[PDB]
This record gives C-alpha cells, sequence and structure tokens, in this order.
C-alpha cells in the first residue's frame, strides 16, 4: 500500500487535505472517526437519552419549545480556499 | 495497491482533497468514518432515544414545537474553492 | 489495483476532489462510510427512536407541530468551484 | 504501508493537512476520534443522559425553552486558507 | 510503516499540520482523542448526568430557559492560515 499526494508543487496553492488510512445500554459506538473538517451552525437538541425507564408511571408531561428573534448568521468563504482573489463583507 | 493524486502541480491553484482508504441496546454503530467535510446549518431535533420504557403506563403528554420569528444565513461560496475571483457580500 | 488522478496540472484550476477506495436493538449500522460533502440546510427531527415499549398501555397523547416564520436562507455558489469568476450577494 | 504528502514545496503556499492512519450503562464509546478541524457556532442542549430512573412516579414536569434575542455572528474566511488575497469584513 | 510529509519547503508558507498515528456508570469513554484543532464558540448545556434516580417519586418541577440579548461575534479568518494577504475588521 502505497499512496503519494502533492509530489511536488509550486506557485503558492491554498489547500485543503485530509488523508484517512484504515486497515483491520442506550449508546454504543466504537472504533469511528466522526467530525473531519466537520461545521456546525446553530444546532440544537431536546431531551436525548433521559435514561432507562422515564416517567415510568402517571407522569403528566408539558413540553414547549420555542424558537424566534432576530439572529443573522453571515459568512464568506466557509470551507472554501481560494487564491489571488478578494473577498469581502460590507455592512 | 497504489494510489497518486496531483502529482505535479505549478500555478497556484484552490483545491479540496478527501481520500479515504479502507482494508479488512437502543444504538448501535460501529467502524465507521462520519462526516469529512460536512456542514450543518439551523439542524433542530426533538426527543432522540428518549431510553428503555418511558411513559410505560397512564401517561399523559402534551408535545408543542414552535418555530419562528425572523432569522436570516447569508452565505457566500459554501464549500466553493476559486481562484482569481471576486466574492462580494454587499448589505 | 492502480488509479492516477490529476496527473499533471497547470494554470491554477478550482477543484474538488473525493476519492474512496475499499477492499475486503433499534439500530445497528455498521462499517460505513457517511457524509462526504455532505450538505443539510434546515433539516428537522421530531421522535426518534423513543426505545423499547414506549406509551405502552392506556396512553393519551397530544402531537402537535407548527413551522412557520419569516426566515431567509440566501446562498451563492453551494459545493460550485469556479475560477476567473464573479461572485455576488447584492441586497 | 508508505505515505507521502507535499515532498516537495516552493512559493509560499497556505495549507492545512490532516492526517490519520489507524491500525489493529447509558453511553459508551471506545477508540474513536472525534473532532479534527471541528468548529460549532451557537449550539445547544437540554436535559441530555439524566440518569437511571428518573421521574419514576407521579412526576409532573414543566419544560419550556424560549430562544429569541438581537443575535449576529460575522465571520469571512471560516476553515479556508487563503495567499495573495484580500479579506476584509467593513461595518 | 513509513510517514513522509513536507520534506522540503522554501519560501515561507503558512501551514496548519496535524498528524496522528494509531495502532494496537451513566458514562464511560475509554482510549480516545477528543478535539485536535477543535474550536467551540457559544455552546450551552443545561442538566447534563443529573446521576442515578433523580426526581425519582412526586416531584414537581419547573424549568424555563430563556436565552436573548444583544450579542455580537465578529471573526476574521476562524482556522484559515494566510499569507501574503491582507486582513481588517474595521467597524
Amino acid at each position: 500500500l502505497m499512496v503519494k499526494v502533492l509530489d511536488a508543487v509550486r506557485g503558492s496553492p491554498a489547500i485543503n487535505v485530509a488523508m484517512h488510512v484504515f486497515r483491520k445500554g442506550l449508546t454504543t459506538e466504537e472504533e469511528f472517526v466522526e467530525g473531519i473538517y466537520k461545521v456546525e451552525i446553530d444546532t440544537k437538541s431536546y431531551w436525548k437519552a433521559l435514561g432507562i425507564s422515564p416517567f415510568h408511571e402517571h407522569a403528566e408531561v408539558v413540553f414547549t419549545a420555542n424558537d424566534s428573534g432576530p439572529r443573522r448568521y453571515t459568512i464568506a468563504a466557509l470551507l472554501s480556499p481560494y487564491s489571488y482573489s478578494t473577498t469581502a463583507v460590507v455592512t
């Protein structure tokens, strides 16, 4: 097994490289690679893995999730390598 | 097994490379690669994997999910390598 | 098994490469590659994998999902490499 | 097993490299690599893994999640190496 | 097993390198690498792993989470090595 990437480079490129070589109870995950170059923006979660036997008997639950409001996410060149260029965010 | 990628490069390119080589209980996931160059924007989740035997007997549940509001997501060049170009977000 | 990609490059191209080589209980997934260059925008989920025996006996459940509101997602050049070009988002 | 990356470089490129070589109870995760080049912005979570037997009998729970307000996230060149370029955030 | 990265370099590049070589009870995680080049901005959490048997009998719980306010996060060149460039945040 031989891998060659970008043997010779000349003249200033913008590069993003990711190399992975592999060889060979509510939740159980084993022997994994999570999140190479992962981006998460405005992620939400409610009631994850409460456990064994929640609200087993005679439970009265009221759940209300409200999401609102003025929120802004201005992004230029996300995960976007560039060269000899111009990037501007003018407001 | 031999792999060659981008042996000779000249003149400043913008590149995104991803190489993967492989060889050989509510939830169970094993021996996986999750999220190479993954992007998530405004992801939501409710009541994931509450567990074994939730609300087993005589449960009175009221669920209400409300999503609203002024929200903006302005993105230029997502996962988009570029060269000798112009990117602008003018407001 | 021999793989050759982009042996010689000259003059600044914008490139997106993805190479994959392979060789050989509510949920169970094993030995997989999930999400190479995956993009998710405004994804929702409700009540995923509640578990074993939820609401087993005499359950009174009221479910209401409301989705509304002024929301904007302005994107230029998603997963779209470019060169010698112009990208603008003017508002 | 032999790996060669960027054997010869000349002329000032901007590079992001990630190399990974591998060889061979509510929650249990073993022998994993989490978060190489991971970015998280405005992530929320509620009631994660409350434990064994929460609210077992005669529980009266009121849950209310409110999210609002003027919030801004202005980012230029996220995970985006560049060279001979111009990046500006003018307000 | 032999690994070679950036054997010869000339002319002042800006580089980010990450190399990883591997060889071979509410929560239990063993033998892992968490957070190489990890960035977290404005992350929140509520009620994580309260323990064994919380609110076991006759519990009356009122939960209210409010998030609001004018907050700003202005970032230029996050995880974005650059060379011969210009970065400015003008307000």
